Parts: C-alpha cells; structure tokens; sequence
C-alpha cells in the first residue's frame, strides 16, 4: 500500500507521483519488466512515464462521476511487473474541488399563500442541491430585504426541519397583490458559488372584507297613495373582495317592521327600493327601513344602511260637518242673537290641505260665527215673521284649503214656532 | 276660550278648576238652564259638579290613548246652557307623566357575528321603544362592562344612524364560543323607568387556523426490499375550526422528489405512509418525505411534517471475484514465492453484510495471500513435478460475512510448462 493524493479535474500531465522509486523499483528495470498499470474499475485516469518513472494525471478526473455523493474518494491503481511477476498496490486520493453551485429546482417558483395565514407559521420553501461534498455543500441562506416575509434557517436538531420562511408580518390582497421575493444561496467552500431564485407569490383573497355603501345615510321624500312599485330609492354598495366575496346581495333587516316589511319591496340585486302596498300618511307619518348588504363568501359579511323616508300629506279627505246642538223649533219671539244649531267641523288632513272654510246660503236670516278654532254657531241674524215664512233650510258648506280642495255640506230644517 | 291643565291619570274627582265662576256664571243660575259640557270626541272624561261649579276628572284620562305619539293633547269640552242658549269653549290641556318604561321588542337576542368582521365596525342592534313623549321619551343606553364590544350612541347629525356596537378588540371562536352582553335603557322624565335585554351573540367559526401534526418530524427506519404496502409511518393532524374547516385531508408536497412520489403512497384520510415502489439500499439510502395536510374550508390551510426515512442495508448481493491478471502456462522451474493469477473480490452491500473472506480447495500446491483490501493474488507454495501432474483446477472461493450470507466461486486451470 503506497498512497498518494490529487484534486480532481486536474490539468492534463499533472505530477502525481514518482511511483517507480517510491515502490524500490529502478529506471533500467522498468522497459524490460514491462512496467504496467492498471485501474481496478475506472480507466485511462492516471498513466506512467517509464523513462523517468512518472505517475501522472492521463485524463479528467470528475471526482463526483466516480465516488458521487460519498465523502471518501480515490483511485486504486494496481502495479504490474514481470521477470519476475510482482503485483503492487497504490491508492491515489481525490480531494474535492468546489468547481459545482449551488442549483435550484426551480430558477422561478409561483408560490400561493392565503390571506388568512396566522402569524408566526412557515410556508416549506425548497432547498437548493449540492454535487460536491464537504465544506464545499456546506450551504448557506439570504431571503431578500423585504418587510412582508422573514427567513428561518434549518437546524441539525430534531423536531425542527425544513427552510424556513415565516410570517411576522400581516398581508393584504387588496393592499399588495403580489410579492417578489429572491432567495440567493452560497456554498462554504472558496471560491465561492452563487444561486439565485425568483419567488413570485400571489397571495389568495380571503373574504375578511365586508361591503359598504356609499352614503350611510338616505332621505328620500315620497308623496301618499304613490303606486305599488314606485321607485323609492336605488342603493349602492361596494365590496373589496372578489369573486362571490364581492358579489353583494341585498335585503331588508331582519329587525324591520312588519308593516314597513309589506309596504316596501327591495331588489336584492339592484338594490333599488320601490312602493309594495298602500301608503297613508294619517297613519305613518315616517318609515325608518334598515337595509342589510350581505355577500356571497363561505363566512358572508354584513354592512348596513339607514333609509328613512318622510311621507307627504295629500289632500285625500274630506271635510266632517256635525250639527252637536239644536234648539228648533225656534220661537218667532226669539231676538237677534239667538243660537239655533252648533257646528263642528273637522279634517283627517294636515296643514292647509285640513284648514277648512265655512259658509252656508244667503237666502237666510241667520248668521255664522267662529266662537273658536272649526267650531261654529248658527246664530240668528235679523227678524222674523211666522206666517210669512214658517220654515227654513240652512245648507252649510265646509271646504278644505288644499289645492285641489275637497267639501262637504250639512242642511238642517228650521221650522219656526 | 278659557284654557285649562291637568297631567294625565289624575285620581278620580280631581279638581280641574271652577268652571262656572270662571265662565261669568252664578250658582243659582247653573241648575235652570240645565248647566252641560260635552266633550269633543273622547267621551266622560271630565265632569261638572253643579253646587260648587266645579270641573274636574271623572274618568281615567290615559293621554297615550288620546293623543298617543303627538305632542300637544288636550281635552276640548263644549259648554251649554239655556234660557237663552249659549254655547262657551274650554280647552283643557293633558300633560305627559312618565308611566310608561322603554320596552325592547325582544328581552333576549341571539345575535350571530363572524370571526372574521373587521375591526371597528358596528353591527345593527335594536332600540328601545317609548310610549310617552317628550323628555320622558328621551332615551339613555348602557351596556355591560365587558372587554370584547363598545357601545355608540346615535346622534342626531346626519350620515351617522343606527344604534352603535363597535369591534374594538379581536375576537376567537375557539377561545370564546359565545358572549353575553346586557343591554340597559332608562328614560330622561323622572321618576326612572328601565329596560334591559339578554344579548345571545354566538361567534360564527371561520377558517383562520391551519392544521397541525403532533410531531413536527418522523424518523422511522425501513429494511430494503419490504413489500409494497408496508406501514411506513402513520401521521396524525390536529386543528382547532369546525366542519369542513376542521377535516384534514394529506398529501405529498408539491416539492416531493418524482421517486420517492413513485416509491410510497400516503392515505389522504388516514395519513398513513405504505411502501409503493422497489426500495433498494444501493441506490437510495434515505428518503426525506414533505407531508402537507390540508383542510376542506373556502380559502384552505396548510401545515406540514418532514418524515425522514433511513434505508437499512440486508445483505442481498452476491460477492464478486475477478482475476485480473495471468502467468499461464506455469514452468516447472519456477520457485516458491511466484505470482500465478491476481485476485480481485468485490460487494455491493455494506458492513458485514460486504466483508468477504476467500478460501480455496487444499489438495493444491499454490498458495493465497491478502496483498490490500479485496485483493488476493495467488503465490505457487511448495515444489512441483511436470510428469506427475501437468495440469490445476484452482477453485476459489468467496464469501460475505452477512447473515445470511451470500458466496460465489471462481475456478482456473492451471496447466504446467
Ligand atoms: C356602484 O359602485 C360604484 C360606487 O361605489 C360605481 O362605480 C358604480 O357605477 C355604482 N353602480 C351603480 C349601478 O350605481
Ligand atoms: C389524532 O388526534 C388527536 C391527537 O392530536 C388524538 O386524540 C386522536 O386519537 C388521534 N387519532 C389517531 C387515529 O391517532
Ligand atoms: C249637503 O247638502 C247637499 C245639498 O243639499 C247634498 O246634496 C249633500 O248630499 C249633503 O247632504
Ligand atoms: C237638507 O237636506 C235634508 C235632507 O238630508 C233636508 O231635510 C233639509 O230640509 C235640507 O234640504
Ligand atoms: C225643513 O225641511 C223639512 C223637510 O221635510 C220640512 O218637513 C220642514 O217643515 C222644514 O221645511
Ligand atoms: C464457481 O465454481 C463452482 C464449482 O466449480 C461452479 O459450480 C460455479 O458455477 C462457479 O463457476
Ligand atoms: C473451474 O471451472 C472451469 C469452467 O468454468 C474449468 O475450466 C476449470 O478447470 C475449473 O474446473
Ligand atoms: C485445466 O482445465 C482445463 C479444462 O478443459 C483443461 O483443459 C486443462 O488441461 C487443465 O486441466
Ligand atoms: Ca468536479
Ligand atoms: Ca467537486
Ligand atoms: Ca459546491
Ligand atoms: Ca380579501
Ligand atoms: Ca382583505
Ligand atoms: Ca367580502
Ligand atoms: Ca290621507
Ligand atoms: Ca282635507
Ligand atoms: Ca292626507
Ligand atoms: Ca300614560
Ligand atoms: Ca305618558
Ligand atoms: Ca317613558
Ligand atoms: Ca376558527
Ligand atoms: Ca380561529
Ligand atoms: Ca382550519
Ligand atoms: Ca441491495
Ligand atoms: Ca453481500
Ligand atoms: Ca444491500
């Protein structure tokens, strides 16, 4: 057993060796002898010069085709002479030369990370390999100096395993869509090698964003009796999220009033609010609707709008008349001054639409006074004369300010004592 | 008009005020001319007594029944004598008295908000109704000390509606499943009237925690050539979300080698990893496996193990020999120490299962000797004689020292000059 040792892909003819002298053998004896050497599995690596008794380097030595992965590397030359046959053995090492990078699967990896990833958890990230051994695989990691993402490197100690990459950071689809990240590798042996790699992460929408309306808060104005189906109002809302985390469905508040709930319908998809059934503003002055917009996710998220809307007085009733008092029939002794009938009028309405007027025929002696607000009396005015006229018929008119108005009457039969 | 004032639910005989004096009326004139006064539309509300002339509550006089939400009440009366007929009118005004207490629509309410709504964001809670009106209408809001909501009153400025519960701080289903707040209402009018209301709010589960196996690393050691379908691990995943949020299904990552996804297979539902392919020791001595679980939800989570796999070597390959070199035919002259054939023995295995010792038939002259590692060469022991015996049958044999183990022969005819 003679040894030697070479670094791999050495130049062609390089010195390994003066193997005749280091095996006792001498120059003369060589030639004669036929000095051989033979390889026990690979070849042509290594040959001898018999005129000064030369091993040397014949052709490339690749050291990773030969032992590959494993840590111990060398050629074993067998040495044969004649005259007589004499076998010897030299073992040749072969160190490693640090002539491979670091290599990526990948030069470009699509990674998809959910928005909803917690905090502090690590996405596997692939390693880089190696085809040379020793300090020359030992592998070293940088993340690129970005905000969003850290770097973890692997540790020899169990329970701990794999490349790190782990969030510190929250992320937002809707803020940043995409993050391009670069992760670059150097091997420990000099001279140093690179590798680089071009992490394109797309990070997936989650639905943690819920729609929202452009205006909280609607007043729209509609006047009574306005037909079913009549425009109310045509809400807007928007959402962040997309595919069916944005599409946006609209509906009344599970909170709403039964009657506001059968008066007014609402257009889940255009979110337009029309008139259902009838409208009366003498028995709703007001309506308070709270709208709900809900979207289409797994978990659907709600926003909410206010809609009030103020009702407006018509003028849609009709004056009441109502004779309360009587004293017929009247004596014809009765003086200038008299009270024959009281009036009471009212109005369902409000405003001028129920601010009423009163008058009555004048082909009559009596006379009507205002003693206080819709009150009236029937009052005698002027004298009378029995048998020239035993009988009267006050026809009392009663009629609204709205525009147009509405009237009633009320006749009563004076007959005269 | 003369205008009087009483609060509502006044006890039975309550003096309203002298009615007749206050009227220009005497005593002695009341009861001849039958002293009346009628009311406009409610009925024997108020009463007069004709000895003193006194005006006063005869019935029980609920304002909310009368005027209900409006503002101004009061009760018209209408006053008649005779002799002659006069007609005079006294307004009565009703005042609120604050006997009625803020009512919720519903006393508990299940209210269900997800895990996932955004942080200040209120949802639509539910107001108090009043009967009464006024300052005895004006509505205080309390809520329960607790961490998790806050409350917002509403303000009468526009672009703000809707009684207020604000998201200030995180919330977690699986930390908290349900929260129960209370609601507390008191009205401005003394004396203080209340109203409370059991909020119910269950938190709705959203996908927002990923899988998790128990151990973040498996290391179990496999033989080589073990039937496909062999249990080579069984992984277990936790995680803490419900339904389909919470069933895990495994896999091979993305990242796996092509074979080792060709050499094992892995139950998605039970996680346990079978022998699929061929597993031979010298051509893979380890297999590092990246196991990713994943849940079922809308937007899915991943966690991940690493299972290692060390390969143990058995001894399943036949020692090789090879004789490299020959000095055949033999002369009968040659001396004690000659070199006939060189011997070189080979093993793919590893260990003992590689180490192989050589023997050789003894009714032999020859001799064999160890000159390295493998490696015999088979030296001419003792003397010969060309007549008596002109020819050899050298059987060789090798022999590995696994266990079993595996030997092959090797014979050469060794004819004398
Ligand atoms: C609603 O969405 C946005 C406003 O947020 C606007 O661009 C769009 O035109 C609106 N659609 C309608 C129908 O008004
Ligand atoms: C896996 O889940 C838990 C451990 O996190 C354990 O209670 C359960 O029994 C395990 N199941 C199996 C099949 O090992
Ligand atoms: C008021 O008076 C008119 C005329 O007399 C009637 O036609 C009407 O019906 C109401 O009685
Ligand atoms: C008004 O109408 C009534 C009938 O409703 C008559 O009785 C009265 O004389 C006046 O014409
Ligand atoms: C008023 O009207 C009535 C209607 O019949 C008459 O009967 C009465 O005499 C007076 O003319
Ligand atoms: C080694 O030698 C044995 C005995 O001669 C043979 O049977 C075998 O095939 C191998 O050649
Ligand atoms: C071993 O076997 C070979 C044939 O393979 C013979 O030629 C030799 O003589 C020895 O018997
Ligand atoms: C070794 O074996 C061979 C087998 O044929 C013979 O031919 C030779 O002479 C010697 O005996
Ligand atoms: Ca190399
Ligand atoms: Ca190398
Ligand atoms: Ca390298
Ligand atoms: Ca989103
Ligand atoms: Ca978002
Ligand atoms: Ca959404
Ligand atoms: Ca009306
Ligand atoms: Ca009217
Ligand atoms: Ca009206
Ligand atoms: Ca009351
Ligand atoms: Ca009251
Ligand atoms: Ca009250
Ligand atoms: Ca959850
Ligand atoms: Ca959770
Ligand atoms: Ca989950
Ligand atoms: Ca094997
Ligand atoms: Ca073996
Ligand atoms: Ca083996």
């Amino acid at each position: 057993q003679i040894h030697y040792s070479i670094p791999e892909e050495a130049k062609h003819g390089t010195f390994v060796g003066r193997i005749a002298q280091d095996l006792g053998l001498e120059l003369t004896e060589l030639v004669p002898r036929l000095f051989r050497v033979a390889s026990k599995d690979r070849g042509d690596l290594l040959e001898v010069n018999l005129q000064n008794g030369i091993l040397f380097v014949n052709s490339r030595i690749d050291r990773e085709e030969l032992c590959g992965r494993s840590a111990e590397c060398s050629i074993h030359l067998e040495v044969i002479v004649d005259r007589p046959l004499q076998v010897f053995h030299v073992e040749v090492e072969v160190r490693d030369i640090n002539d491979n990078p670091p290599r990526f699967p990948t030069t470009q990896k699509n990674l998809f990370i959910a928005e909803s990833r917690p905090l502090d958890t690590w996405f596997p990230l692939e390693g880089a390999s190696d085809a040379d051994i020793g300090i020359n695989a030992v592998l070293t990691y940088r993340l690129s100096p970005n905000d969003y993402f850290s770097l973890e490197k692997p540790s020899n100690d169990e329970r701990v395993k794999g490349l790190g990459l782990v969030l510190r950071k929250s992320l937002d689809r809707e803020e940043t869509p995409e993050i391009i990240l670069v992760l670059t590798v150097t091997d420990g042996g000099k001279p140093e090698l690179t590798g680089s790699v071009q992490l394109l992460i797309t990070v997936l929408d989650a639905n943690d964003n819920a729609p929202v309306f452009d205006r909280s808060l609607y007043t729209v104005k509609l006047p009574e009796n306005v037909p079913n189906g009549t425009l109310v109002v045509k809400v807007n809302a928007s959402d962040l999220d997309e595919g069916v985390n944005g599409d946006i469905m609209y509906s009344f508040s599970t909170d709403i009033s039964p009657n506001v709930k059968y008066k007014f319908h609402i257009d889940p998809v255009s979110g337009e609010i029309i008139v259902k059934g009838y409208i009366d503003f003498e028995e709703c002055k007001s309506y308070e609707i709270l709208i709900e917009g809900i979207d289409k996710g797994q978990l659907p998220l709600s926003g909410h709008c206010k809609v009030i809307v103020q009702v407006e007085d018509i003028n849609d009733n009709v004056p009441e008349l109502e004779f309360k008092s009587l004293s017929l029939p009247i004596r014809e002794n009765s003086p200038v001054g008299t009270v024959i009938a009281l009036i009471s009028v009212s109005d369902r309405d409000t405003g001028v639409n129920g601010q009423v007027t009163c008058s009555l025929t004048s082909h009559v002696p009596f006379k009507l006074v205002s003693t206080f607000k819709n009150y009236y009396s029937l009052v005698l005015d002027s004298a009378l004369d029995r048998e020239t006229t035993a009988d009267y018929k006050v026809v009392v008119t009663a009629r609204d300010g709205g525009s147009p108005s509405l009237w009633a009457t009320a006749s009563v039969s004076v007959e005269v004592a």
